[PDB]
């Protein structure tokens, strides 16, 4: 499960990530600051056990816990 | 616009969607991280993108890379 591992908020990010979102864009959309999406990503890269947020990314693509819209 | 990327420029891209890192993609392909890093920086500029992430989840959009 996702929610096993990651919070909602942590999959928000992660979707708006693989939107393509940047950093900004998702603070942007989350109304959070640039340094708290960051932190949130910080989170994702541990519990996943990844180093970068593409193979945070590329790994939820593949495990389906996020979409290509 | 897949023309526009090299052979080269997609290895380093389906390579970026197993997850190398520069370290591994210069190890694969043998060749240097500055050579490496280069590729990326092209390849974000023929795609119009400012980071790997956006380039990488572009790709697997198109069906340019896909996920081993």
């Amino acid at each position: 499960m996702p929610l096993h591992i990651l919070t909602h908020r942590e999959c928000e990010v992660l979707q708006l990530l693989t939107d393509g979102k940047s950093n900004r864009g998702i603070g942007e959309t989350l109304f959070i600051s640039e340094k708290t999406v960051k932190n949130h990503v910080s989170s994702i890269l541990q519990k996943m056990k990844v180093n970068d947020r593409t193979q945070a990314v590329v790994t939820a693509i593949k495990h389906g816990w996020v979409y290509i819209r």
